């Protein structure tokens, strides 16, 4: 029993120590804060992902976007998966004026800035501090001042338990 | 501005009185109570799914299992992923160990009971208010004994605002 302990405290001591770059194991795929929200929807849907960093120009974090974003503008994300569904619901001239609206806004207008931010060097445990600390649920990774990926709770409680 | 708001209104409104079994456009993948953490993982990672309906062996709800309760057995979910990553780690005979436990604990030493489930013929605003009401993440759906979905506040938040 005690041993036991010993081992399952010693797992959690190593996880804590891995480091942020060796969890990040998807390609990044940012967004640009002129992109139209039409333009969002369709990568993050091609992608298959529910958020994203958004960048300048010049390819430097400036926001975070997340489907849910989308609702700051009035527009439900789910109009770029089923609109169809939806159209039995809302009449056709109110779909199309959501559709249009998606065209005219940009990631910027909707996009939050990020409380903190980590480095691809920094560890596991760090991060998952940082996590419950400021109790959010996402906290993007910037190498070099370029993002490099979005850790998110769900990719910690993989590893740890979050208090 | 005013007949803006009106507009708005109308959709917000359209959009709680959806029923529910329209927002589950995804085939449930469900695992047995007996099923060891082992078939569980696998089952979860060909699906691609981080959480699912834990069954009877004849098919009636019996509880929720998501990535994060392999923690309650001390494995962490990231092991069936990544165990070479996890390796550089965690020494070898560690690993092996965690695998031997992963195949004998079940489903039901992990899972949890949901505090409320619906039924398919639920609106969207009624499991939206479930929800925030109960603070939780996530919702069975289930049709005469039988899961046929879980709604996630993720899945919510592509529709409306929570709280
Ligand atoms: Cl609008
Ligand atoms: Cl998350
Ligand atoms: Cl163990």
């Amino acid at each position: 029993r005690v041993a036991e302990q010993a081992r399952r405290r010693a797992i959690a001591r190593a996880i804590r120590q891995v480091p942020i770059r060796d969890i990040l194991t998807s390609p990044v795929v940012t967004v640009r804060e002129d992109d139209t929200l039409d333009a969002v929807a369709k990568t993050m849907l091609e992608h298959q992902i529910g958020c994203a960093p958004v960048v300048d120009q010049n390819g430097h974090l400036v926001g975070i976007i997340t489907e849910s974003d989308f609702l700051r503008g009035s527009i439900p994300f789910w109009i770029y998966e089923a609109s169809e569904i939806l159209s039995r619901a809302i009449p056709a001239p109110e779909v199309e004026h959501l559709f249009e609206t998606g065209r005219k806004l940009t990631a910027s207008a909707v996009m939050t800035q990020p409380v903190v931010t980590a480095a691809p060097e920094d560890s596991v445990g760090s991060i998952a501090d940082q996590m419950r600390r400021h109790g959010i649920h996402r906290i993007p990774v910037v190498q070099d001042g370029v993002p490099v990926g979005i850790v998110t709770r769900r990719d910690l409680l993989k590893l740890l338990l979050l208090e």
